[PDB]
């Protein structure tokens, strides 16, 4: 049901938990988020709350950690969708985020179904990140520019590969580059669908709310898959 289930699943409004278990250069931190994601419309929105005090890093280092099974695929582009292809089982969502002149994250997340919600569980290790760096020092402005993710299939496995390079606006005018290397692979057993080459065109909000005591993000996101074009001719 590879070709099918996968939409299916992702009509309509579908709630969201996302878990995230972080350590920096040996501070640990917790973040929890709920919200929910459109895939149709390709929408998503979602409330983090830091649960261990203040949040040791900026929050827009933490955005692309914190569920692209929620991308809007066109409907000439669905034979694509690996992310949803792999639900409800999920998928296991590896990245290396080195940001430059600075320390690195590397990310493992499982995200699937748990019930009607899908759920994103994420650890999270940063090392040699510098004390007075743009992201201890918390120099990076809460703000967030829109990326592609270049995506494409694995040469072996049953999964693929991303590679983007976020960009971080620093609050002295400059900016901080975020490279990512991505890997994603089933956990399930069955088929899945493997992608050609596209990308994920992603734009963020990020805001306060401002009846929220705790360190917090608000995040609206919106995400679309695009780059193949067999299958439109029709349309113009
Ligand atoms: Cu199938």
């Amino acid at each position: 049901m590879h070709n099918d289930k996968g939409e299916e699943l992702f009509t309509g409004v579908v709630p969201i938990l996302v878990e995230l278990d972080g350590d920096v250069n040996g501070h640990k931190f917790s973040v929890r988020g709920e919200g929910e994601g459109d895939a149709t419309n390709g929408k998503l929105t979602l409330k983090f709350i830091c649960t261990t005090g203040k949040l040791p890093v900026p929050w827009p280092t933490l955005v692309t950690t914190l569920v692209q099974c929620f991308s809007r695929y066109p409907d000439h582009m669905k034979q694509h969708d690996f992310f949803k292809s792999a639900m409800p089982e999920g998928y296991v969502q590896e990245r290396t985020i080195s940001f430059k002149d600075d320390g690195t994250y590397k990310t493992r997340a499982e995200v699937k179904f748990e019930g009607d919600t899908l759920v994103n569980r994420i650890e999270l290790k940063g090392i040699d990140f510098k004390e007075d760096g743009n992201i201890l020092g918390h120099e990076l402005e809460y703000n967030f520019n829109s990326h592609n993710v270049y995506i494409t299939a694995d040469k072996q496995k049953n999964g693929i590969k991303a590679n983007f390079k976020i960009r971080h606006n620093v609050e002295d005018g400059s900016v901080q580059l975020a490279d990512h290397y991505q890997q994603n692979t089933p956990i399930g057993d069955g088929p899945v669908l493997l992608p050609d080459n596209h990308y994920l065109s992603t734009q963020s909000v990020l805001s306060k709310d401002p009846n929220e005591k705790r360190d917090h993000m608000v995040l609206l996101e919106f995400v679309t898959a695009a780059g193949i074009t067999h299958g439109m001719d029709e349309l113009y």
